[PDB]
RNA sequence: UUUUUUUUUUUUUUUUUUUUUUUUUUCUCCUCUUUUUUUUUUUU
């Protein structure tokens, strides 16, 4: 919140809805594990995850 | 190359009292033999 952290490594338990967001945000793969269907993600999951940058 | 969420040890406390040991049965009942009754007296 105050900024004296740069860089944060974070699981869905903070991804998909916060405050707060900082300038830049990465995605190091494409898919995700779901209830064992094992899945890719969807669009109403990426415009979450990417859409709190400003 | 396996993410996310599923609460926990019932609440209460700041009510008066002017009595007194026990406690409650058992029925009438043939006494055998020398006597009148001796007696003063003195040494404690």
């Amino acid at each position: 919140s105050r900024g004296l952290v740069k860089v944060l490594f974070a699981t869905e338990t903070f991804a998909m809805g916060v405050n707060m967001p900082a300038r830049t945000v990465v995605f190091d793969s494409m898919r995700k594990h779901d209830g064992s269907t094992f899945r890719d993600l969807l669009p109403g999951e990426y415009v979450q995850m990417a859409g709190r940058a400003g």
